[PDB]
């Protein structure tokens, strides 16, 4: 299932059950964004990620969700985004050099090797919500698809996950991010403020975060389970 079923299927089609009844009040929202994206190959452009990643990271339970990260956009590089924030395939390297980043703040938070490579797969596995506002973008054009309606879809989806009693913690990484306090402030959430492990803002305070850690002390703290991080 990728652009065709966006714009023409069910939510419960989609992504997990959890999610498709979260993102309800969104579904004509989904839709059009698939006609959205149905237009761009007409019009002989391509977007990223592939199709059927562009909601993948709906596609672990929402009731497991347990940590929020939020990214803004995918990454722009063709082959690069797989439809979770940060996130790329097994076989890329170099790393992006915000996953770089992301990866060495890993290491000096937690003391676990390095990863061996930049899949992120197993934090989405184990409650994780690896979410970009902006759910695609054209080619070698960052931020190309802001404001086109993906944002309404990605704000249901973190309204929905506020509005739980379970305990979250949301990991805010820059100025973008840090929108989202007000919506987070009236649940059962706690928020991890940094500059961005982009390279263009992580040496101002994104390394000696520990983000990972924190999270995981707030969520005992909450009497929830903590995340397992560690990647192979
Ligand atoms: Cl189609
Ligand atoms: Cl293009
Ligand atoms: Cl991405």
């Amino acid at each position: 299932h990728g652009m065709a079923s966006m714009t023409a299927r069910p939510l419960s089609e989609l992504v997990e059950r959890g999610w498709a009844a979260a993102l309800e009040p969104v579904a004509d929202q989904v839709a059009h964004m698939g006609q959205f994206l149905r237009a761009e190959i007409a019009a002989g452009r391509r977007y990223l990620p592939a199709g059927s990643n562009v909601l993948r990271a709906f596609t672990f339970p929402f009731d497991n969700v347990r940590v929020l990260i939020v990214g803004q956009d995918p990454y722009p590089t063709p082959g690069h985004a797989v439809g979770l924030s940060f996130s790329v395939a097994p076989d890329v390297r170099p790393w992006p050099r915000s996953l770089a980043n992301i990866f060495d703040e890993y290491t000096a938070d937690l003391g676990y090797p390095l990863p061996s490579n930049g899949d992120l797969t197993p934090w989405a596995q184990r409650g994780v919500l690896l979410l970009n506002r902006v759910l695609t973008v054209r080619p070698s054009n960052p931020a190309s698809h802001r404001g086109k309606g993906w944002e309404a879809v990605t704000e249901c989806a973190i309204r929905a996950l506020a509005a739980r009693a379970a305990p979250l913690v949301a990991i805010l990484w820059g100025r973008d991010a840090s929108t989202l306090k007000p919506m987070l402030a009236a649940g059962n959430c706690v928020a991890i403020e940094s500059p961005h492990p982009s390279p263009l803002s992580a040496s101002r305070g994104f390394f000696g975060s520990r983000p990972f850690s924190r999270a995981n002390e707030l969520l005992v703290g909450m009497g929830a389970e903590p995340i397992d991080w560690r990647l192979p």
